[PDB]
């Protein structure tokens, strides 16, 4: 049967979502299906599709997608709408726990009726975990395999992850449909974001999965109790899940991207897509860069991400979710939220039990296999130091993939810059050196005779938002304060974003004639000095943006 989607690192998934309303139209947040699929740029479209999520239709828990005869009459009224726009989509049909989600068989039906219909999701079930979840979810994946579509599995935590896994029937179903499956992360917990992308990446190089990726959560910013940007000793709201930085949201989908990833999915859809039909600013300024760079520029191949790989921790003498302190000094101070500080050792690759130790040896032959009883982990970082050697300085995070770095400030919630000094592998320059503020990423590629360089800082000041009177607090998710916050948000964000503020990024190149840029970026967003000392052949480029810069140099 032929795949429905094609989905590789040469052709990644962006998944952009509407919401059920148990009412009006049938959509929260005032959005329309027809405004979605119009929302996406058109060079994006062919790496793109809708999700459907049932959401204040289900009954009786919003979410909760328990079978019911309205629930089946929405996800049918949705599926005539797109296959009528030709607009690819994805039923979220499982989530929260749920045993009693949409028969095989009406799926099944489904599929065959609809050759807009992609595939399916399982969301978000680490709180509420019982043994019907994975074996479900495996025979959704047989129906799935039987019509070419997907089954995309968002979930979070490193128990969670090793619990679905050790499931007998999910681990076969696994090993015979993993072309048709997609594991990914779901960071809301703040928990665990370090174990989760080693296991998650693990299953997609362990071969139980044909790809991986992400829903970037900003409601990981609620969970923070976190407010405007840098903000103290503000109660939080829903305004928390509208404040996460933009960039920020780009430099999730780099960890995600680099690891080999490739699809990518977002809440809360009312910051991260559209409210009233109108895309906001972290969609159209934050994710849709980021995507285009993931489409422009295809991410680690599997084969890639295997021969870069020096080491990889196996949990057949005892388990990931037992070491809570493992990232610690080697690339994560804090599981809680996803920046990494270091790029030195990629993600480190977590193999499930399940997989045998002969196996791992054949997958990975050059790897060095640790256990939890590996005598090595007595010194845990000067051993994986003498792996992964050190290849940049500085306090910034920077990341060695192929013939570019990858690169951004690590901070994610307190107002300092770091620095980095990156080494070049060609002599286009010796080094190249980079000053970044928070919320701050950038990309170096090395081509034989030129540096591409870019640099993109987009984040709004959330202060208008958060100095608005009323009553935000998240108790009225699903109610018209939430709306009202969404009429808000496609009037004043999505319109006159408050992005007029530069903050400065500075590139200096070491032993690069004085170069003759070109130099793009946002219209109206940044502005940049030069500087060339002949005698030392050093260039520096003093950016002040706010917003997506590129050059070539
Ligand atoms: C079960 C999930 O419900 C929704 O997500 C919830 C959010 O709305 C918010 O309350 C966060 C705070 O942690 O919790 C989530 O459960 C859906 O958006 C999601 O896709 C799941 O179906």
């Amino acid at each position: 049967v032929q795949m429905r989607t094609t989905i590789n690192n040469e052709s990644p998934l962006l998944l952009s979502p509407l919401y059920g309303n148990d009412n009006g139209n049938g959509l929260w947040w005032g959005n329309t299906l027809k405004g979605a699929w119009e929302a996406i740029p058109e060079d994006v479209k062919p790496y793109a599709a809708i999700e459907l999520h049932p959401a204040k239709v289900c009954k009786p828990t919003s979410c909760i997608p328990r079978d019911t005869k309205e629930l089946r009459e929405w996800y049918v009224k949705m599926l005539e709408e797109a296959q009528s726009l030709n607009i690819p989509v994805f039923l979220v049909i499982m989530s929260a726990g749920e045993r009693n989600t949409v028969p095989p068989e009406w799926l099944d039906e489904q599929f065959q009726k609809y050759s807009v219909l992609k595939g399916v999701l399982n969301i978000e079930n680490y709180w509420i975990y019982n043994n019907q979840l994975a074996p479900h979810s495996a025979k959704y994946l047989e129906v799935c395999a039987k019509y070419g579509a997907h089954f995309i599995w968002h979930d979070h935590e490193k128990w969670f992850w090793e619990t679905i896994m050790n499931d007998p029937t999910f681990f076969e179903a696994s090993q015979k449909y993993h072309k048709n499956l997609v594991l990914a992360t779901k960071n809301t917990p703040i928990r665990d974001d370090a174990g989760t992308d080693s296991i998650v990446s693990g299953f997609w190089l362990s071969g139980l999965c044909d790809n991986w990726g992400s829903s970037t959560d900003t409601w990981k910013w609620w969970e923070k109790h976190y407010t405007n940007t840098f903000e103290t000793g503000r109660a939080r709201d829903m305004r928390s899940y509208a404040s996460e930085p933009e960039s920020m949201i780009a430099m999730e989908m780099m960890n995600v991207y680099t690891g080999g990833g490739t699809v990518y999915n977002f809440e809360c859809a009312a910051y991260t897509f559209m409210t009233n039909d109108v895309p906001t600013p972290a969609f159209t300024k934050g994710i849709i860069p980021f995507f285009r760079h993931a489409i422009q520029n295809p991410a680690p191949s599997k084969e890639e991400v295997v021969n870069r790989t020096k080491a990889v921790f196996w949990n057949g003498e005892g388990r990931i979710s037992s070491l809570n302190g493992f990232y610690q000094g080697l690339y994560s101070n804090d599981e809680t939220m996803p920046l990494y500080n270091n790029g030195r050792y990629h993600i480190l690759p977590v193999i499930h039990e399940k997989i045998d130790k002969e196996k791992i040896s054949s997958i990975f032959p050059n790897a060095k296999i640790l256990t939890k009883n590996s005598e090595e982990l007595s010194s845990k970082v000067n051993y994986l130091n003498s792996l992964y050697p050190k290849l940049y300085e500085g306090d910034g995070y920077a990341q060695r993939v192929g013939n570019s770095w990858y690169i951004y400030n690590s901070n994610a919630n307190i107002n300092k810059n770091q620095q980095v000094m990156l080494p070049m592998y060609t002599n286009n320059t010796k080094s190249l050196s980079l000053d970044l503020t928070p919320h701050t990423y950038a990309v170096v590629k090395e081509n034989p005779n030129n540096l591409h360089i870019l640099l993109n800082n987009y984040r709004t000041d959330k202060t208008a938002m958060w100095a608005l009177s009323g009553n935000f607090d998240a108790s009225k998710s699903w109610k018209k304060e939430e709306l009202e916050l969404a009429n808000w948000i496609s009037k004043n964000y999505s319109i006159n974003p408050v992005d007029n503020d530069f903050r400065t990024t500075t590139l200096t190149l070491k032993g690069h004639h004085k170069p003759q840029i070109n130099i793009s970026g946002d219209k109206n967003h940044y502005t940049y000095t030069e500087n060339w000392d002949e005698n030392t052949h050093v260039y520096t480029i003093t950016v002040n943006h706010n917003g997506m810069v590129e050059m070539s140099i």
